[PDB]
């Protein structure tokens, strides 16, 4: 009966990106379409666009998805929550990693801050060696975890470090 958390996930510009609800769709700002693009056939006036950092929110003014139910939205989590990202691969391949978030860190050059939070994957020391870690394209995936027997989403994927053991996600609430 109920809704696969995976059929959130959806391909959009060079990554990927999450329905929150049939109303809002959540991704990484760095892989989204230029402004003005038609996006699940709506035009621009069909929906706001609202940003924090590399976080970006489309809010569609009719539900595009009136199949899904609206899912908790949070900024991040408290530090030592084992959460998951739900990475989708263009071959087809979903890999849910485990991942224990750190603390809520900001970014990725001087002058231009960003705000986020990072994770250590669970996957292993070896990560990257397994084709066990995440890929750049990988970004806009969603990180979610379970609070108590409700689901809950706290961000989405930007980025992972050279040796790809840290990972980063982007947040907000908006």
């Amino acid at each position: 009966a109920p809704v696969s958390i995976w059929s959130r996930v959806v391909q959009f510009g060079t990554g990927w990106g999450f329905w929150v609800s049939g109303h809002v769709f959540i991704t990484a700002k760095h892989v989204a379409p230029p402004k003005g693009t038609e996006i699940f056939g709506r035009k621009p006036g069909d929906f706001t666009v609202t940003s924090s950092g590399d976080f970006l929110k489309y809010y569609f003014t009719s539900a595009v998805r009136p199949d899904i139910p609206a899912m908790v939205l949070e900024n991040g989590c408290q530090e030592g929550v084992v959460a998951s990202v739900l990475v989708k691969r263009a071959s087809g391949e979903m890999l849910a990693l485990a991942v224990r978030m750190g603390s809520q860190a900001a970014i990725k050059i001087g002058s231009a801050v960003v705000h986020g939070q990072t994770g250590m994957l669970l996957t292993g020391s070896n990560a990257k060696a397994q084709d066990l870690g995440t890929i750049p394209g990988d970004a806009g995936c969603p990180y979610v975890y379970k609070k108590g027997n409700t689901w809950v989403v706290i961000g989405v994927h930007v980025a992972a470090t050279r040796s790809g053991n840290t990972v980063i996600a982007a947040t907000h609430g908006e």
